[PDB]
């Protein structure tokens, strides 16, 4: 009956200080929510009354806050290692800053295991990276041994910049074998940490047999079983139990992001190494759970040079600035608006022709949402949390055809927190879901520069059109193959940041609305 | 048969100088109409080729442009006393400056009659305005006579500022007794000249026995046969003929507006002073008509005062800010949504406490919307170009009104819907839909407004039970327009600032400007 408790979190993206409860900067410190300090407090207490603890992370540390874009990594490899997790999974955002951004501050750092078992190294990097991540890492727990297998998301070299010399393999593939060389090292009890999403970790349970829990990330899954402590509705219970093709009954968790939610799975074994229960819970960390005064003397220390940002106000909003993935990944939200307002008002300011008129933007390119609540107030702190990334804001020139494809892209798998669904500025569109996908679009109007009066006509598939987009999606991220493959011009634009940051600047007061420029039937 | 040629202007509203062919200011002097120096060649040629001239104002002459603003009234009095006009019926604007701003500026300076049958003097006032307007004036045309009776909107004073001493009888009940009293001194040829449009015009020729000719304005309503020379779509043929209830054809006419066109109708008339024949078309003052050096070289004397205004830009257009009555009393107008956002951006940037304190919606009467602005000058703005869209010089005061009160006054808006009447209102933060095929009073289908008790700014259905802080001009907050509603149903008015200063501070911020139609008003 040998018990293991699974601690885990996925996706904190930044967010070493305690946040507000949208994840967004804390104001009122008493109604505050997550941090490491905080993460440190009920990871010990859980350590003092549970003998079998494992603290793990199954990616996506990297990106997200002004702690990233100034300590670039530094900070998650001091304060991963300051609260001693057990193991960390490969995320698509470890390599947003390319390998070197991941060897240097990440690999050569952390004084402890990064796994990916689908990640092949080719060429001379190989040798470089040799067991700086490995395929898995068999731990001592106790009076028995855990191994634990690595997996990272396919679409990393189509979301970040991995480079060109490593291979992103299948997962259920490039797992099966090494989950077989930990079974014939007599490997009892296998859990698979990794960063792919809800979707593949249900498959991964399913089909890579020898695997006793999946634990994941990347589509910010929150999974609960009752009542739930905050905003989030789950997905489903946790864990999620998969019926997997072998006979046994798979455990699969998700902690939802930011470090909000520290997750929380208590394991029964048999002597063979098999599932008997499997329950648990995520606790919300929450102002009930104090700072330890340790790591926040410490954070506050780090806090030093990001203090050189938040320094000048860019603006303030009477509006909630609603940024958040719940929103701008499902339907119309005032930060697609108001970033598509600041795009061709960018454009518009220097300018039938050489007139923008369209936007489009990628709603899992909102990082963040912003509070009215202090004083209306607007840092770069602020902005930087929203658009962390650092793209451009570039000018593409699209058929009617091009922009309709795009726009049955935009909802084709609606209902799965997929950022690919579009924010709009200057076009009005009109879905029904009803609708077999790739026919959801029933109505598309956009805005027309070949007029002296601007009114919105409806769009015609053999016209041209001069869209305002965000580099990622110029280049056919997100699925938008049909952007970087049917585009008819291409000329790149300015810094996503300053885009932004030109016209708060400018309005000085600002208050985005949802105005029905994405509507459903 | 005794011939009579009417010439005829209304709604010139303070545009002297040449305009672009949408009445705004001039840039392209090759390609530009109108104008007093224009009119004055047109009416020359006419005088020589034609005995019997007569040349007439249907009122308002009084507002529009910088020309008003600064003489009030003294350029019309110099100027139609140039051309010599023989007589002009009074219009609502001619009040906009009170009666102190119509006696003082163009009744003692006007060497020629000014009437109004309808307007009754009472008091104190009827003693300090005797004979400087009068009912009717009997004029010598060759070896006979015309008499012509004038009248004036029963709506100039919730128009204008007409005051309390002048009592604004019904056109037809005070106008029939004078044509009858003219009749009895053998005037046998009578013209009704007034400003109350074409509609009043149509019934003062069917109703009023006697009247041979009506020559209106007030609704700027171009009237043409065959293939107009410009943009205007006629109502009707020029003249509109009514059969009269007594048996006879009454020729009606009206010349558009903002002195583009000059009305031309040529009349024959028998021994006994009725009409046989009746036929005509407006001139369009354009491009091929001189202007005459020396009417231009006077307005160009008068020009000194008004360069000081035109001096600073204020902002650039990328888009054509569509002003015009054509527009922006019949559907969404991009200079409605301009004005609207201006309003709503004043007071926007001064508040915020919570909930409260906050505005998210505004109305405006399209009719309130008096030029277009033109972006083919660099994309240019000045205070003379603004001066002419908002010339009036009112405020954008806040109201706070029921839902009931807010329906009330979208259902007041369509009401006579197509007839160029400038109650129906342009919208900042409201999403409304019509359905002209229901009955008058039932035809919103769709109210829609932005919440301020909201973190996030989404359009909720309008409940007529909540309360709504709604910024408007105080012309319409004061119940203008008919908007009766708004002036008795308000459950709070605090007045704004000057309309002018509200949309150029915002021009002066934005830097530049592309207002859209974007649906905030809708057709089912
Ligand atoms: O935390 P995740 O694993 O990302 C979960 O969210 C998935 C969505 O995120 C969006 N997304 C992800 N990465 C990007 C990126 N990155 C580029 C800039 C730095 C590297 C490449 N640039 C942009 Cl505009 N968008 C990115 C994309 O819309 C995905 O659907
Ligand atoms: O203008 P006319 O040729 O006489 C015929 O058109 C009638 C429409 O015009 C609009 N309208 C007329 N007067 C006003 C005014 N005047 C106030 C300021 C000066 C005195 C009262 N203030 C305002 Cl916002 N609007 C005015 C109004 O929308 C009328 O329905
Ligand atoms: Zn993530
Ligand atoms: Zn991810
Ligand atoms: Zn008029
Ligand atoms: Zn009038």
């Amino acid at each position: 009956m040998w018990e293991l408790t699974i601690l885990h979190t996925n996706d904190v993206h930044s967010r070493l200080e305690q946040t507000s409860e949208d994840s967004s900067k804390c104001v009122d410190a008493s109604r505050c929510m997550g941090g490491v300090a905080r993460l440190f407090t009920k990871v010990q207490q859980i350590r003092r009354a549970e003998p079998n603890v494992l603290l793990l992370d199954a990616g996506d540390q990297y990106q997200g806050t002004i702690w990233f874009t100034v300590y670039k990594g530094a900070e998650v490899a001091h304060f991963m290692n300051a609260l001693r997790y057990d193991a960390m999974a490969l995320g698509n955002h470890e390599f947003d800053n390319g390998v070197e951004g991941l060897i240097e501050p990440l690999l050569k750092e952390a004084k402890f295991p990064i796994l990916s078992a689908n990640i092949k190294a080719k060429g001379p990097l190989a040798s470089q990276i040799s067991g700086l991540y490995l395929p898995y890492k068999v731990l001592p727990v106790g009076d028995e041994v855990v191994g634990i297998v690595g997996y990272t998301s396919k679409e990393t070299p189509f979301l970040s910049n991995p480079g060109t010399n490593l291979v992103f393999e299948d997962e259920i593939t490039a797992l099966q074998p090494e989950v077989d060389k930990l079974k014939t090292l007599n490997v009892n009890k296998i859990i698979a940490l990794g960063h792919s999403g809800f979707e593949m970790d249900k498959l991964i349970a399913q089909k890579v047999r020898g695997v006793d829990v999946v634990v994941g990330g990347h589509s910010n899954t929150f999974l609960y079983t009752g009542n739930p402590p905050s905003k989030e509705v789950p997905a489903g219970k946790y864990p999620f139990i998969v019926t997997s093709d072998d006979g046994r009954k798979v455990p699969v968790v998700q902690a939802y992001a930011f470090g909000k939610y520290l997750g929380y799975l208590k394991i029964e074994f048999d002597e063979r190494g098999n599932v008997i229960s499997s329950h648990g819970n995520p606790i919300l960390l929450d102002s009930s759970i104090p700072e330890d005064p340790s790591i926040k003397a410490d954070i506050n220390k780090w806090r030093i040079k990001l203090d050189d940002y938040s320094t000048q106000e860019l603006g303030k909003t009477i509006v909630y600035l609603d940024g958040s993935s719940q929103s701008c990944r499902f339907r119309e939200c005032n930060m697609g608006n108001l970033i598509c307002d600041a795009m061709i008002n960018n454009n518009l300011r220097h300018a039938f022709w050489n007139h923008v008129s369209m936007c489009i933007l990628n709603g899992g390119g909102i990082r963040s949402p912003i509070d009215e609540r202090n004083d209306g107030t607007i840092t770069w702190e602020n902005l930087a949390a929203v658009l962390p990334f650092g793209g451009t804001f570039d000018l593409v020139q699209l058929k009617g055809s091009t922009l309709k494809k795009a726009f049955e892209h935009s909802v084709h798998r609606y209902g799965q927190s997929t950022g690919e669904f579009l924010q709009v500025g200057g076009i009005h569109v009109v879905y029904d879901l009803s609708r077999k996908p790739g026919d959801r679009v029933v109505k598309l109007d956009v805005l027309c520069t070949k007029c002296r009066v601007p009114s919105y006509d409806p769009l015609k598939m053999d016209e041209v059109y001069k869209v305002i987009l965000p580099n990622f999606l110029a280049n056919g991220g997100d699925g938008f193959q049909m952007i970087k493959d049917e585009l008819l011009r291409h000329d790149s634009g300015d810094q996503d940041i300053n885009v932004v940051s030109t016209y708060i600047s400018k309005m000085k007061v600002i208050y985005p609305a949802v105005e029905g420029r994405i509507k459903f039937s």
